[PDB]
C-alpha cells in the first residue's frame, strides 16, 4: 500500500502533466496522496492563474462575517454574525489596520502557537461563500472555473441525468479567519488554489481515521452531539492540535503559501486558519472513486447545516432513503 502512514504529499508536476487534470487526480491517488486527506500542488513555474490582480478591489463582499468563538482555546465553536456589505478594497483595509493585522512573529511555527493561545479573544471577518472566480478564461490548465462537473461525472459513471450546476467560490480572509472541522458536501473532494496574500495553514486527519475525530466531537460538543447526528456539518467545530494529541486522533499539518493548490480527498477532515489578509478560490469536485463515499455520507437533518439545490440531487440519486427526512430539514 502507497504512504500507509498517511502523510500529506506534495506535488510538483511539469508543464506537461498539468495538462491533464482528471489524470493527474488519478496519478496522486495511485502514489496514496488520498490516505492523508489532503495533498498540496505546487503548479509549473511557467504557470499562472491570471496577469495581475491589480483590478480586484470592486469585488463586493455583500455579507462579510465576523467569526465570534465560545469555549476554551483548544475546544471552541464559533457562530458567524452577519456584519454589512463591503468592497475587497474596503475588507483589505480593515485587515491591514492595527485591531485586525497579523503580529509580529517569529515564523510560522510562532505564528501557529499564538493563533491557538489568542483565537478566542478576537472575532476576525470573513469573506467567505462568494460565487465567482479569479481565473482568467484563457488560463486552460487547472482553472476552477472550467472543472468537468460532478452532475456530468455521475451521468458518466451511473447514466442519470439530473439538475444542478457546479461553481467557484472566493473566500477573503484576514488574521485569525478559521474554518472548524469538516468534511465537504456529499463527501466530495474540493480543490483550492490561494490566489494572493498571506498564507493558511490547514490541519487535516487521515479518512480511515475519521471516526476517531467524529468520537472525540461527540466527547467534546457533547449537547451539539445530541441535537444532530451530524453536527460537524455544521462548520462551527474547533479542536486544537494540542486536543487531537492527547486523545491520539492521527492528524498531520501544512501551510499552504499563495501560488498553490490544496487538494481534500473524500471523507478527508479538515480545519484552520489565514495567517492574513488572503483570497482563496476552491470548488468541489467529483471522480469515480468518490461514488461510494457520497452514498454513505452523513448528513444533517436537524436543519441547520442547510444545503445547495445541487445536493438535493445527489442525495435523491444516491441516498434515497435519506431522500424524504433530509429535505424535511432543508425545508
Ligand atoms: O479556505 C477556506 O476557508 C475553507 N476551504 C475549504 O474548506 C476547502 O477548500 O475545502
Ligand atoms: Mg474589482
Ligand atoms: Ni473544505
Ligand atoms: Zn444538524
Amino acid at each position: 500500500a502507497q504512504n500507509p502512514n498517511c502523510n500529506i504529499m506534495i506535488f510538483h508536476p511539469t508543464k506537461e502533466e498539468f495538462n491533464d487534470f482528471d489524470k493527474y487526480i488519478a496519478y496522486m491517488e495511485s502514489q496514496g496522496a488520498h490516505r492523508a486527506g489532503l495533498a498540496k500542488i505546487i503548479p509549473p513555474k511557467e504557470w499562472k492563474a491570471r496577469e495581475t490582480y491589480d483590478n480586484i478591489s470592486e469585488i463586493l463582499i455583500a455579507t462579510p462575517l465576523q467569526q465570534v468563538a465560545s469555549g476554551r482555546a483548544g475546544v471552541f465553536t464559533q457562530y458567524h454574525k452577519k456584519k454589512k456589505a463591503m468592497t475587497v478594497g474596503e475588507y483589505r483595509h480593515l485587515a491591514n489596520s492595527k485591531k485586525y493585522q497579523t503580529p509580529p512573529h517569529q515564523n510560522f511555527e510562532d505564528l501557529e502557537r499564538k493563533y491557538w493561545k489568542n483565537r478566542i479573544y478576537n472575532s476576525p471577518i470573513y469573506g467567505a461563500d462568494i460565487s465567482g472566480s479569479l481565473f482568467d478564461e484563457n488560463t486552460k490548465q487547472w482553472n476552477l472555473g472550467h472543472l468537468g462537473t460532478i452532475q456530468d461525472l455521475l451521468e458518466k459513471e451511473c447514466g442519470v441525468v439530473i439538475e444542478g450546476v457546479n461553481t467557484p467560490y472566493l473566500y477573503f480572509g484576514m488574521w485569525k479567519t478559521t474554518f472548524a472541522w469538516h468534511t465537504e458536501d456529499m463527501d466530495l473532494y474540493s480543490i483550492n488554489y490561494l490566489h494572493l496574500g498571506e498564507p493558511k495553514t490547514w490541519y487535516v486527519v487521515p479518512p480511515e481515521h475519521g471516526q476517531r475525530l467524529e468520537r472525540l466531537a461527540r466527547e467534546l460538543f457533547p449537547g451539539s452531539s445530541r441535537g444532530c447526528g451530524a453536527f460537524l456539518r455544521h462548520k462551527v467545530a474547533l479542536i486544537s492540535p494540542t486536543v487531537l494529541k492527547e486523545n491520539g486522533i492521527p492528524f498531520n499539518r501544512i501551510t499552504q503559501e499563495a501560488g498553490e493548490f490544496m487538494v481534500t480527498f473524500p471523507y478527508g477532515y479538515h480545519a484552520g486558519f489565514n495567517h492574513g489578509f488572503n483570497c482563496a478560490e476552491a470548488i468541489n469536485f467529483a471522480t469515480p472513486r468518490w461514488i461510494d463515499y457520497g452514498k454513505m455520507a452523513s448528513q444533517c437533518s436537524c436543519g441547520e447545516a442547510r444545503v445547495t439545490f445541487s445536493m438535493d440531487a445527489f442525495v435523491r440519486i444516491l441516498q434515497p432513503e435519506r431522500y424524504d427526512l433530509w429535505k424535511r430539514g432543508q425545508d
